[PDB]
This record gives C-alpha cells, structure tokens and sequence, in this order.
C-alpha cells in the first residue's frame, strides 16, 4: 500500500524518509489513518500536497506521509452562488482554468499556481491582494476534515465548530486531513489586470507611497525591492499595483474573449537608470495574468506602526554582506481569526539568500529582531527557527494547541515541523 520515500520541502533541505501513501481512493486514506491510530501514536501521519512549501511541514520522517494529489476532482462550480466545491488535491492552476468560463476568479493567488487547496488552507496563503481580500482561509465556506478518530467532520467558519475550522486554517495539516472544501470565488468579467506602475528612489518614499492612502485604490499591490544598495538608495522599489479589468477596458481584439488565457554596458550606467525608471512607470497598462504575476528563502512581517524598526531591519540586511536580488515587499492588511495565520497588518518582505558561511547565524539574528519588533516568520518558508522563537511570535499558539489537543489526543498527526516547533 505504501512506499518509503525521501522527502524534502521545495528548498531541497533537511531530507527525511517516510512511508508515502498515494491513492485516489478516499477509503484507503481513511483506513491508513486508523492503521496509524491503532498502533498508538508512533511517528503519526501528515498530509502532503504539491510539496511547494519550503519548510518541513509536509514531511514526517519515520512516519506516514499521505500524498493528496490523486484527490483532484472538481465536483461543482456555480456562477450564481460563486461557490466552488473541490477535492483537497486540486491545484489552483487547475481550479483557475475550470472557473474562468463561469466569470469566477480564485480569490487569493500565491506566486506559484502549483499549489493544492489543502496546502493553500493549511498554510493560510496570502497573495498580492492581501490588503483587500485577506488570505486564503477568509474564502473557505466549508471543509471536510478527516480527524484522528476516523470520523469526517464538516467545518464552517461560523456557528459551532468554528474553533476547529479556524485552527485548521493555517494549522499546517495538524488537525487532520482536509478531504474536500467549498470556496467562495471572486466574480470577474475578464482574465486581465489594469496596472499602474510606479518607481521609488528610497526606502523612505516607498513607505510614503504605501502610507499616502493610494493603496485603497488598488485591490492588488506588490513591489520589487532593492536590498543591496547602500542608503538612501536602499529600499527603492518598482511598485506594481492594479485590479481586474472589466470588459469595457479591454482592447477590441481581446474584448471578444475576455476570459481567455495562454546585462550590458548601459545596464548600470545613468542611461539604464533612465531606462529602468521609464519602463517601471506606467498607467492603465492592461496585462494578462502571467504578465501581471542553494538559497535560503526568508520572509517576515513587521506590524504597521513599527515602521522605524522595519527600516532598521532593512539596514541590517544590506550591511550584512549577504546579498539578495529577488525581494518582494508588500503592505499586508487586516488579519483573520486563525491563531496560526501568518499575515498581520504591516510590512511584509521576502528575501532570497545565497547559502554561504555565516548565513545561519546571521538569520538567527534576524529572527531575534523580527521577534523583538513584534513580527513573525512564515512556516511555509521556514525550516530552521526554534520553538521558543515561534511560540513568542505567535502568542495564540497555546490557544491553538488546546484545540488540537481535543481533536487529536493521541498524536495521530505529526510532522518534522510539529516536533521541532513543539506543536505536537
Ligand atoms: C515559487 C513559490 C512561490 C510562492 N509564493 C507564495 C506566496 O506568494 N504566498 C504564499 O502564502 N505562499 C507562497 N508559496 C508557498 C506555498 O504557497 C505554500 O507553502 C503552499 O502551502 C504549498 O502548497 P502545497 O500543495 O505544495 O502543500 P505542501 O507544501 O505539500 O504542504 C504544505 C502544508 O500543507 C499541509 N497540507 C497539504 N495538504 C493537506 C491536506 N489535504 N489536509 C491538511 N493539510 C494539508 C501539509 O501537511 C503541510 O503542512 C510559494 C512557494 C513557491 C515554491
Ligand atoms: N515573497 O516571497 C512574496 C510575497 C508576496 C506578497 F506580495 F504576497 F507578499 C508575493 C510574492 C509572489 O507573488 N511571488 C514570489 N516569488 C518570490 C520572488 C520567490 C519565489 C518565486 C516567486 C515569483 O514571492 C512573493
């Protein structure tokens, strides 16, 4: 039934060997669980999706890893209720293609579409529209959770069972296996964005641009971000903000099929500085999805009010010797009821660090400042933080652990991450 396999997160670090069940039969899955809750606890069981999480939340070395990608049935889409009803194994790319013809848009998209619905919920993923749409769990209207006791619970965000619902959202698969869910989609008349591009010269004007209230005019906003140049160049950004185009705004060629889809010498001179600023500055640019959308991935958010502390963390980063080219910055909006949900209103930033000597000790310092300044790290990007740091970052973890205690008293569900962060 099972196959012992060598599993890594997307970052390809910290491998561990687990027995991997990979069946489309919801029965075998329910039974493989009781075949684990019968032998005491052992090393338990964790669900796995498309394995895009960099962390170790979808590994369970010496235990059972259940691959959910065979469960990829889209059961129904309804354009009137905007409800979509899918198996946890369907990915967001599959789902986006199926829903477009109904005038429905996936409400939260991450930077890769090869992500299951299970994973989208379990990490409570965010995207470029967080400040307007919240994260993924805000759009889940119901889900079917295979619990440790073998029963299948129907959860909804309100009424009774809300607590277990909101613990499963961002629960990293540690309340049990999500089998099926209903998502409320976002209505759209096209598959296109209208985008305004902006460029900044300093971290100061980047913050100002995100504080002047202009942000309330776009549903989608993010930025490429300079983490290398010394001040005051440091933290200049190419800002890309937009919203879904109506049909009226499409060029005539496209207005027929609105829901479709398919380094030089100058580069560092004053001319390319002129090129980069000119090409990064635009208005009303219509773009499709793909146009608009040995390393250590590191992402954190700092509460909105601690802006000076945010600027200081950026300073620490560029003066650290560790250089990062791909940096995305965004202002998150309001959070949700999930105790372990990563997003809070404030300054979010994703950096990519070339693995080299001293990096591990340096990021441990970074952790310390992020913690100190009231922010947190993201489990879907994280493999190396500590339980003390995690627990302090997420003050509601105790609230969460209790809920999990009820629904899995015998530690049927476990992972490399749960043991490391002491969420088990
Ligand atoms: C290039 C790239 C860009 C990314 N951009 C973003 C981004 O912009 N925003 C963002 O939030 N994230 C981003 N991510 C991270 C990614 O969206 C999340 O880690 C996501 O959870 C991955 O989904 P998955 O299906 O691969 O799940 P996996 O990585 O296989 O599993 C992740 C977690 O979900 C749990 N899980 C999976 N299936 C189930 C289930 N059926 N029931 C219960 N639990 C389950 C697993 O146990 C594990 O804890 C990015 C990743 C990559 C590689
Ligand atoms: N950071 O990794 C990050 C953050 C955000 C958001 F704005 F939502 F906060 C969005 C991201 C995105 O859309 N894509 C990516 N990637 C980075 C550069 C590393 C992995 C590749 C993708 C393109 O990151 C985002």
């Amino acid at each position: 039934t099972t196959t012992a396999t060598r599993l890594t997160g997307w970052g390809r670090t910290a491998p561990s060997v687990a027995n991997v069940l990979r069946t489309p039969d919801a029965e075998m899955i329910v039974k493989a669980v009781a075949r684990v809750a019968e032998s005491g606890g052992g090393r338990g069981a964790i669900a796995r999706g498309l394995g895009r999480s960099y962390g170790d939340n979808a590994q369970n070395g010496g235990g059972l890893v259940i691959d959910m990608t065979p469960l990829n049935t889209i059961h129904s889409i309804d354009a009137d209720t905007k409800l979509v009803d899918i198996d946890a194994g369907v990915n967001l790319d599959q789902l986006m293609k199926a829903a477009l013809p109904f005038g429905l848009w996936v409400p939260v998209l991450p930077g890769t579409r090869q992500v299951t619905v299970g994973g989208a919920i379990a990490c409570d993923i965010h995207g470029k529209n967080h400040h307007s749409a919240g994260s993924f769990g805000n759009h889940v209207r119901s889900m079917d959770l295979l619990t440790a006791d073998g029963e299948i619970r129907h959860l909804t965000p309100t009424g009774e069972d809300a607590e277990l619902f909101w613990a499963t959202v961002g629960g990293n698969g540690l309340t049990g296996i999500i089998m099926r869910a209903t998502i409320e989609m976002t209505p759209t008349s096209t598959a296109y964005f209208i985008a305004d591009g902006d460029v900044t010269a300093s971290l100061d004007e980047t913050i100002a641009l995100h504080s002047d209230g202009s942000e309330a005019r776009y549903t989608y906003s993010s930025a490429w971000f300079d983490a290398i140049s010394a001040p005051p160049k440091l933290g200049r950004a190419a800002v890309s903000r937009g919203r879904l185009a109506t049909v009226e705004q499409l060029p005539a060629k496209l207005r027929s099929e609105p829901l479709k889809f398919d380094a030089n010498k100058y580069t560092f001179g004053p001319i390319g500085e002129l090129w980069y600023r000119k090409s990064g500055t635009y208005r009303g640019k219509v773009q499709n999805l793909t146009q608009f959308y040995g390393f250590l991935q590191y992402q954190f958010v700092i509460p909105t009010e601690a802006v000076d502390e945010f600027k200081k963390i950026i300073g620490v980063i560029q003066a650290s010797g560790h250089y990062s080219f791909l940096n995305v910055f965004k202002l998150f909006g309001p959070r949700n009821q999930a105790p372990l949900s990563f997003p809070i209103p404030g300054w979010n930033i994703c950096v990519d660090f070339p693995i080299k000597d001293g990096l591990g000790k340096f990021v441990s310092e970074l952790d310390r400042r992020v913690l100190e300044f009231g922010g947190r790290l993201y489990t879907a990007k994280d493999s190396r933080t500590t339980a003390e740091t995690f627990h302090a970052m997420y003050p509601r973890v105790d609230e969460w652990i209790s809920v999990r205690r009820k629904v899995d008293p015998l530690r049927v569900f476990a992972s490399d991450m749960a043991r490391r962060l002491e969420l088990l």
